[PDB]
C-alpha cells in the first residue's frame, strides 16, 4: 500500500542504542517499533549499516583486527618460551584478516535482518530518517531533504539514536586522507602510514598497522601537544607511549598536519604546523567524532542543539520536545557502545515502563585495545584531587615474570587505585597491560558498591594473576592533600 | 644455641609472610627454617615454598609455554602465514628459562634476610624438640647432626604439603608434579593421574610441548573430572581438552605398573586395560607435611584427614604453637597461606586478633583453556538455599570463529540467592577467566547482588562483559530440584 504506517515508537538509527531501544520496547512492553537505518549490511557507501558504528565499522571489526595484530607479538614472545620456527618466512597477510573481518560483519548483519523480519511490533526501513514534524517520521531515499519520500512513519515518541561521524580538519589537501571507515576497507595494508590524534582511534589503529606492515614499512603517529591519551591516567599516558615506541611505532609529540599535497609517484607530502614533512603512503585523521544531526531536519520541531553540537537531553534522555528523545554519541556525552545501550533500555523503561530511570555516566569501565590496552574505571588523580581534600594513590608497576622470559622487557604492567584518603572510597582503577580490559569489567561493579581500598585488600588474591596487584595494596605511594602532591602526609 | 620471639618452620607462602610482618611490623626477632636455599632436587622445594620452586610459578610459566601452541595454529585465521612444518616445541629451553626464573627469585629471598633485621634464615630440618625448643638437624632423621637449638616464646608450623602416591606395586616407577618439573626431555606418552588441579594443568602443558607422534592420557578414577567445580564446567573444559588431544580415561585408576625393556612403564589399570607409557605422573592428591615435625614430643594434634588440627586463629591445641597453610588442610593455595600467616601474627604481636575467611576465594585452574571461580557450586547452594537461580551464557567468541578453534566456547555463570538476588557464586571458563575472576572475589565481599552486575555497564568488547548482561534466570533449583521455571 501507499498509506504510511502508524508506531508507538520510531527510532532513527539501528545502531547500539537504538536497536537495545527497540528491541525492548517491542518485546518487553508489547509495543509497535520502526527502526529506520541506511544501510542493510557493512560498508561503502555510508558504511555503518543495520547494527551501527560498534558492530559495522567500530568496537567488533576493530577488536578482530587488534587481535590478529597481537599475533605479531605472540610470534616473536613465544621463542623465548622454547617454539623454534623459520623466522623468515613470517607474513602478515592483510586482505586475509580484511577478508574474514568482513565474513564476520556481515553474519551480524544478517542475523539482525532476520530478527526484524521475525519479532512482532519490530520493523526496519531502509532509508534516511528525519523529522517532518512532533509526530512524523520521514523516510527518504538519502541524506538530501529534498530526495524522495520511501515512508511516513507516524510516531507518538520518537527516538534519535543517529551516533557520530568522524571529524575532519579544514586543512588544504584534506581530500587526500580518510577516517578509520575507510581503514577498514583499505585494499592493502600501507607501507608508510600517519595516524593524526592521541586519542582512541590513533592509538588503536597505529597498533593494527604496525602489526601487518609489509617490509621496510613504518607507522606514525602525530599529536598535537605533548602527551597522548588526554584524560587516561598520566602513568598510563607516559607508559603506553614507552611502549608504543618499544614496538615500534614513532611517535611525533606537538606536531600537527597544516597542508597535504601528492607526490610525483602518488604517495602523501605531509607538511606539519612546525614545517616539518613526512611522506607516507596513507594518512589517517582520527581527531575525534561529532554528533550526527545533520541530517535529522531538527529546525523543523525545534530540537535544540548544544553549543557542541549534540542533542540536549535531560538525565532521561528528553530533548527539548515533549515526546523526542535522544541517546548514544548523538548527545556527546560518554562517547561508548555499552553506554549507548544502557541510555537504550533506561529510556525506554521510563517512557513505557511505570518507573523512571537514568543512566550513570560516572564510574564507567572502559578500555583502550592499544598494544598493550588500557583499563579504566573511575576518576583519575588530578581530578579527584579538585574534589578532595585528602586523595591516596596506589601505584604498582613492575614486568610481569613472563615478559623476562618473552625477551618483551618493556611490557610494565601497571595497576594504580585512587581513593578518597579520608574514607577509604575507591574513586577510580586505572590498569595497563594484558587482560587490562577483562580485568577492569568485574571492577565496575565494584565501584557501584562503593568498594573501599580495603574490599580489595581483604580479598583474597589470585594467584598468579596480573589482576591480584589489585588486592595486594595497602599503603599508599603517594597522596595530594589540598590539590598538592607528596610522598607522605604532613 | 639462640632464642627468638618466632621461629618458623617452612619458608613458604604462609611462613615467609608471617616471618617478615612479624619482624617489620612487629619489631620481633624472628628466625625461619628450610630445607634446601634453591629449587630442584632432591627436596623440590626451597626458599620460596612450593609456590615458587615446583608450584603456582613455573608452573603458570609452562603454561604460558604451552600456550602458544594455540596461538600459533590461531594467528593463521587472522593472516599470519608461515612454514607450520619449521615448526619444533623446545621443552629443554623451556625448562632451563623456568630454572633462571626460580633462581633469580631464591637469589633475591636470600638478598631479603640479609636486608631485613631481626629475620634470620636456618638451612635444614626443623623439629619439635619440646614447647618452647625447635632443633635444627642435618637431615629429616631424628638422629642425625644437630644443626642448632632455637628457643622459642611462638612456634609457627608453615611445611606446607607434598605428592600423594597411592600404594599400588610399582608405585616407585611414577613421578609426581616435583620430577615433573625436571624431566631432561618432554615425554612422548604420558599417562596423568588424578582429575584434580595438577593432572589437568600438566596434561595441558605435556600436549604442547609433546614430540612429534605423542598423545597425553588423562585418567580419572570416577565418571567426570574436577569434581568441586561447576558442572558445566566439568563437562566442557572435558570436551575441549579433548578436541586439544587430550584423550580422557573416565571411570579407570592405575593398579600396578612395571618398567618395560626400553625403560617406558607398563600400567595396569584395575579395570584390566592395559597402556604403556614413557611417564606416569601421579597427581591424586597433597598431603600435610607433618611427618618430620616429631609432633609426638609437645603432642600437637592431628585431624582425621592427616593435618594439624587448628580454631579459626590457627592456634594448636599447645598454646604457643600456631600451624597455618597447607599444613592445616583447610584451603590448599598460595594467597590463603599468605593471609593465613598475615593473619595469625596480626592476632598474637597485634592488637588485633584476626581470622582467615575461607569462604568466597577467588581462584583459578590454568587449564588450557583456564578456569576462574569465586563462591558456591549450584549443588551446594540448593543444599542451603530454598530458592536457588542459574544465570549462564556459553558460547564461542568471534575471535575462535576466525581461529577456526570453534570448540572454545566460553562459559560464564552466575549463582544466586533467588530470594534476594544475593551473588553466591561465579564461574568461568574461557582465556582470562582467572583475570576476570578477581574483582569478582572483591564484589562478593559487597554482597553484590545480580542486579549490580547487570546495572554496571559492560566493557565492549570483553568476554567479561557477560557477568553484565544477564538479567533472566535460565534454570531454578526448588528446595533442591533442578527446574526450568518455578
Ligand atoms: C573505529 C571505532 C572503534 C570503536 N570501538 C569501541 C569499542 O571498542 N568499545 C566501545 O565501547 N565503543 C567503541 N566505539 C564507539 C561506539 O561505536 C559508539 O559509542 C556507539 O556505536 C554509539 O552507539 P549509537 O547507537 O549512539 O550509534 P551507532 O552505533 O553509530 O548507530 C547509529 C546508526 O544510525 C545510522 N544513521 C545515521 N543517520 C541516519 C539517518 N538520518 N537515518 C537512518 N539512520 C541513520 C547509522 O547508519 C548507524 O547505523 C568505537 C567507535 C569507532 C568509530
Ligand atoms: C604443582 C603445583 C602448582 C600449584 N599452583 C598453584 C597456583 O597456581 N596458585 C595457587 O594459589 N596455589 C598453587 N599451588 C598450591 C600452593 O603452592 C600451596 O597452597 C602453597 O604453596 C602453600 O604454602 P605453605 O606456606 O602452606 O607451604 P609451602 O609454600 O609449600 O612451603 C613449605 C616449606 O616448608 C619446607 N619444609 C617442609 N618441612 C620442613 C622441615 N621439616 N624443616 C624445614 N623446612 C621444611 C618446604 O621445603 C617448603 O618450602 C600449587 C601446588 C602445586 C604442587
Ligand atoms: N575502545 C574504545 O572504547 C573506543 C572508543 N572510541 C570512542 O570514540 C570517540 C572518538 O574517537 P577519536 O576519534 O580517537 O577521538 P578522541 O576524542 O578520543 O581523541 C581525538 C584526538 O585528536 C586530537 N584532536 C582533537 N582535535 C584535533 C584537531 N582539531 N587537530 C588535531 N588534533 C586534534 C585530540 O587532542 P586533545 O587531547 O588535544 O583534544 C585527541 O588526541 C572516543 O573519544 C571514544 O569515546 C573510539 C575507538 C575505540
Ligand atoms: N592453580 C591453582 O590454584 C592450583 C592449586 N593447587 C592446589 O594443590 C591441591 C592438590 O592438587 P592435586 O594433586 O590436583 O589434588 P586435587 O585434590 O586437586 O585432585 C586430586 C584428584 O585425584 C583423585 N584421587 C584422589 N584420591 C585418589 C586415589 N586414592 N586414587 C586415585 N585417584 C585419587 C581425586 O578424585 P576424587 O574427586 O574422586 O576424589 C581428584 O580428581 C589442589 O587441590 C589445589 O588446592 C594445585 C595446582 C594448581
Ligand atoms: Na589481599
Ligand atoms: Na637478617
Ligand atoms: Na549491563
Amino acid at each position: 500500500s501507499h498509506m504510511s504506517k502508524a508506531f508507538d515508537l520510531v527510532v532513527i538509527g539501528a545502531g547500539s542504542g537504538g536497536l537495545e531501544a527497540g528491541w525492548n520496547a517491542a518485546t518487553l512492553y508489547g509495543k509497535r517499533v520502526a527502526v529506520v537505518d541506511v544501510q542493510t549490511s557493512h560498508g561503502p557507501p555510508f558504511y555503518a549499516a543495520l547494527g551501527g558504528t560498534c558492530v559495522n565499522v567500530g568496537c567488533v571489526p576493530k577488536k578482530l583486527m587488534v587481535t590478529g595484530a597481537q599475533y605479531m607479538d605472540h610470534l616473536r614472545e613465544s621463542a623465548g618460551f622454547g617454539w623454534e620456527f623459520d623466522g623468515s618466512s613470517v607474513k602478515a597477510n592483510w586482505k586475509k584478516l580484511i577478508a574474514a573481518k568482513n565474513e564476520a560483519v556481515l553474519d551480524i548483519n544478517k542475523s539482525y535482518e532476520g530478527m526484524f523480519n521475525d519479532t512482532e511490533g519490530l520493523d526496519f526501513f531502509l532509508g534516511w530518517g528525519s523529522l517532518e514534524s512532533k509526530n512524523v517520521v520521514v523516510v527518504r531515499e538519502t541524506a538530501d531533504p529534498k530526495s524522495a519520500v520511501k515512508e511516513r512513519l507516524q510516531a507518538d515518541h520518537i527516538l534519535l539514536a543517529t551516533g557520530s561521524w568522524p571529524q575532519m580538519p579544514a586543512i588544504p589537501g584534506i581530500e587526500h586522507c580518510i577516517s578509520s571507515n575507510e581503514a577498514f576497507y583499505l585494499p592493502e595494508p600501507p607501507r608508510r602510514v600517519l595516524t593524526v590524534g592521541g586519542g582512541f582511534i590513533s592509538v588503536e589503529f597505529a597498533g593494527i598497522f604496525n602489526a601487518y606492515k609489509p617490509p621496510g614499512g613504518k607507522v606514525t603517529l602525530c599529536y598535537r601537544n605533548n602527551l597522548i591519551l588526554r584524560g587516561f591516567d598520566e602513568t598510563i599516558r607516559e607508559e603506553v607511549t614507552k611502549q608504543l615506541t618499544a614496538n615500534g611505532i614513532e611517535i611525533m609529540t606537538n606536531e600537527n598536519p597544516a597542508k597535504v599535497s601528492l607526490n610525483t609517484d602518488g604517495s602523501k607530502h605531509v607538511t606539519f604546523e612546525s614545517g616539518k614533512t613526512l611522506d607516507v603512503d596513507v594518512v589517517m585523521m582520527a581527531i575525534g567524532r561529532i554528533p550526527r544531526t545533520n541530517d535529522l531536519q531538527l529546525g523543523n520541531v525545534g530540537v535544540k542543539l548544544t553549543p557542541k553540537g549534540g542533542v540536549q537531553v535531560d538525565e532521561f534522555s528528553r530533548t527539548n520536545v515533549p515526546n523526542i528523545y535522544a541517546i548514544g554519541d548523538i548527545t556527546d556525552r560518554l562517547m561508548l557502545t555499552p553506554v549507548a545501550i544502557n541510555e537504550g533500555a533506561a529510556l525506554v523503561d521510563t517512557v513505557f515502563g511505570n518507573k523512571p530511570r537514568k543512566t550513570d555516566h560516572t564510574r564507567v569501565a572502559s578500555a583502550v585495545f592499544s598494544i598493550p590496552p588500557i583499563g579504566t574505571c573511575g576518576l583519575i588523580e588530578e581530578v579527584a584531587a579538585k574534589e578532595f581534600e585528602k586523595v591516596a594513590v596506589y601505584m604498582s608497576s613492575f614486568t610481569p615474570l613472563m615478559h623476562n622470559i618473552s625477551g618483551s622487557k618493556y611490557k610494565k604492567f601497571v595497576a594504580k587505585i585512587v581513593t578518597n584518603h579520608s574514607d577509604g572510597t575507591v574513586l577510580g582503577v586505572h590498569l595497563l597491560g594484558d587482560g587490562a580490559p577483562e580485568i577492569i569489567q568485574a571492577v565496575g561493579v565494584c565501584l557501584r558498591l562503593n568498594a573501599k581500598i580495603s574490599d580489595f585488600y581483604n580479598t583474597i588474591g589470585v594467584h598468579p594473576t596480573s589482576a591480584e596487584e589489585l588486592c595486594s595494596m595497602r599503603t599508599p605511594s603517594y597522596y595530594y592533600v589540598k590539590g598538592e602532591k607528596m610522598e607522605k602526609l604532613p
